[PDB]
């Protein structure tokens, strides 16, 4: 008896008129359906280069380099003519009819595998399948062709990186996690740090510079990806009005709610509009979301009488707050039109009017299925979203944690809206469909903890937003084939944890303790800090919060008895002590390293006193001790 001979098959690069008729052909998600089998194989090896046109130059080189990376072998792009062993890229504006604005074909034969989009982000999204293909340990593809295109045009999530902050490494991670999906969407709730006089006070953390807000959107839009920025109003405004009482709404006794717009002042309004232009200088979208939802949320419009009589005087006798609230949004789509802009709003702000009619030209993302509902929206002819409680995840809220599984298994689509109404998923108004990520009490889980959750839910609504088919039997065989494509370059790249567990000596925290620190790692890529003198951990633990995080500008640190941060969002009872305890320590352009607090997402620094923000003009930490700060006032 001999052994088995078990060796590597070693194929030559380039086609091959052989091979197995049953070789796999790699998953990828979207799926790409209707694949037409052809003669023979493809493999890329040594030699193999991404050829191009000079106009598609950057998304040859950009592959090359990726694919050098995933498969060890040294792949260049070139220019000129394509070979066999070549991955050929081609831009054919003429087939728009086949392959539409983001849609592409893939041919792998005897001419190599070319790619072939009727646009730059069509073959951008080609290539997004080529190097899904290509990362999976098998680098023979079955020859054949196959053209692909999605069956809706917006195709996404909401992000609402609100109140607290979602950090712009990770805001990054996920524009490349979504490009490698072919996910073209994503509603940014968030807050551009305000800077001119009428507007400055509310500079309160978590905000996002304009440099910030720049370059994601930068990176966005060389991914396909059209970033809608939202403030939500009028209703859901604290973060904005917590400094400017005058213009908060008050009840029929008189007391303020910071969460409400008083929408009949006429400065407040000029006040939301000043915001939207702030926000004009640095999304490129040619839409804004203005909200509108929960308005009402603990009250009733019975409390606001002032708003019945602003109604009567602005929209006539027998005006209700109903048409108040509606007018405020028919005001603000003028007032964005007339800026090229499409309004969105949540189906919520969809309330039953009688002086006035909401303007049928504003795009409605349907989340709440209790109102109005799906099928009469459709026979009123209005442009929709598929924004279901389905497809929403929480920090805190366990009731919306996404089940890939059973909307996989159960026959769920676009079409089918909040609480399991269906439409027709061919209305020629259905614009597509989105997961929604939301932070509520934002202790619970890191953002870290919140990039592992999302995963499945993510591909599956890149599957069904896209390709519209269940072509795996179950989700649990989708799953198999998902973790197997994994996440896209960007992602496996990422320095989580740049230091090495160990001992550390750290001088910006002498002012708690000389040390030196013990730093250990967790499973969400961030740091336990122990001192070593007093044997207690460092944490970001006590200042003024909002969703239950420490948002103060300014807040200092402080020694706790140290918590376990190897475990997982399971364990809700410890959530806050553990959370307080972790840390993100980041490298330098290039080599010096800065400390954040893992849910904060400011930057620990020693305060000068210089610093300019409006927390501080009520509360300074100690000058020459360490506190937290954003990353703009510590840029020093
Ligand atoms: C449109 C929407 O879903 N509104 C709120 C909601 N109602 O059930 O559910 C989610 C999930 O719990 C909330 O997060 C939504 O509210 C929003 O909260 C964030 C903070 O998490 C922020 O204030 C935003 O304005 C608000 O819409």
């Amino acid at each position: 008896h001999h052994s088995s001979g078990l060796v590597p098959r070693g194929s030559h690069m380039g086609y091959s008129a052989t091979a197995p008729v049953n070789l796999t052909r790699p998953a990828t998600v979207p799926s790409m359906d209707g694949w037409t089998d052809g003669t023979g194989a493809w493999t890329l090896g040594e030699g193999t280069r991404v050829v191009s046109s000079d106009a598609l130059a950057a998304r040859a080189q950009s592959l090359a380099s990726e694919l050098t990376k995933f498969t060890d072998v040294d792949i260049k792009a070139a220019t000129g003519s394509a070979t066999g062993k070549d991955i050929s890229l081609t831009l054919d504006a003429s087939k728009k009819a086949e392959l539409g604005d983001e849609g592409f074909k893939l041919n792998i034969g005897s001419k190599g595998l070319e790619v072939i989009g009727a646009t730059d982000i069509g073959v951008f999204y080609g290539t997004r399948s080529v190097s899904q293909m290509l990362r999976q340990g098998q680098l023979t593809l079955p020859a054949g062709t196959v053209a692909t295109k999605p069956k809706y045009k917006e195709r996404g999530a909401t992000l609402c990186a609100c109140q607290i902050n979602i950090s712009t490494d990770w805001i990054d991670r996920f524009l490349s996690d979504m490009a490698d999906l072919r996910l073209n969407y994503v509603l940014l709730e968030m807050k551009l740090k305000p800077e001119e006089d009428n507007t400055k006070k509310a500079a309160t953390w978590s905000y996002y510079t304009r440099d910030d807000v720049k370059k994601f959107v930068k990176k966005a839009n060389n991914y396909g990806i059209d970033v809608i920025p939202e403030i939500n109003s009028p209703g859901h405004m604290n973060v904005w009005l917590e400094n400017y009482p005058e213009y908060q709404l008050a009840d029929n006794s008189g007391r303020k709610d910071p969460n409400k717009l008083d929408i009949s002042n006429p400065e407040a309004v000029k006040f939301y509009k000043t915001l939207i232009d702030e926000y004009d200088g640095v999304f490129t979208t040619k839409y804004w979301h203005m909200g509108a939802d929960e308005y009402m949320i603990g009250t009733s419009f019975d409390n606001y009488s002032k708003l019945k009589t602003f109604a009567e005087k602005q929209y006539g006798a027998g005006a209700t707050p109903n048409d108040a609230f509606t007018g405020f949004i028919n005001d603000i789509d003028k007032y964005v039109k007339a800026k090229g802009k499409q309004l969105r709003i949540w189906n919520d702000g969809i309330v039953n009017t009688k002086n006035v009619s909401l303007n049928k030209d504003i795009v409605i993302e349907y989340w709440y299925g209790a109102g109005r509902k799906p099928q009469e929206l459709v026979q009123d002819g209005y442009t929709l979203m598929n924004a279901t409680q389905a497809l929403y995840w929480s920090r805190s809220a366990q009731v919306y944690k996404v089940n890939a599984a059973r909307l996989y298994n159960n026959n769920w689509n676009v079409g089918t809206f909040d609480g399991g109404r269906q439409i027709d998923k061919n209305y020629d108004k259905l614009t597509g469909a989105k997961v929604s990520i939301w932070p509520d009490s934002s202790y619970f889980q890191t953002e870290n903890e919140v990039e592992k959750e999302i995963f499945d839910g993510m591909r599956f609504i890149s599957q069904m937003t896209w390709s519209d088919s269940r072509p795996w039997a179950t989700w649990n065989d989708m799953k198999a084939d998902i973790d197997k494509i994994g996440y896209p370059l960007d992602i496996r790249e990422y320095d989580y944890t740049p230091v090495d567990a160990g001992i550390y000596d750290i001088p910006q925290l002498k002012s708690i303790s000389k040390g030196p620190w013990e730093l250990i790692t967790t499973p969400d890529g961030y740091y336990q800090m122990k001192d070593t003198v007093s044997g207690k951990c460092l944490a970001l633990f006590t200042g003024s919060k909002h969703l239950d995080v420490v948002t103060q500008v300014g807040a200092r640190p402080e020694l706790r008895n140290c918590a376990d941060v190897s475990v997982g969002q399971d364990q809700r009872n410890t959530a806050n002590e553990r959370n307080t305890q972790k840390w993100q320590i980041r490298a330098d352009k290039d080599g010096k390293y800065t400390i954040s607090p893992a849910l904060t997402q400011q930057r620990l620094a020693i305060a000068t006193g210089n610093e300019q923000n409006i927390d501080l003009e009520t509360h300074r930490p100690a000058a020459g001790t360490v506190a937290q700060f954003p990353a703009d006032l510590v840029s020093d």
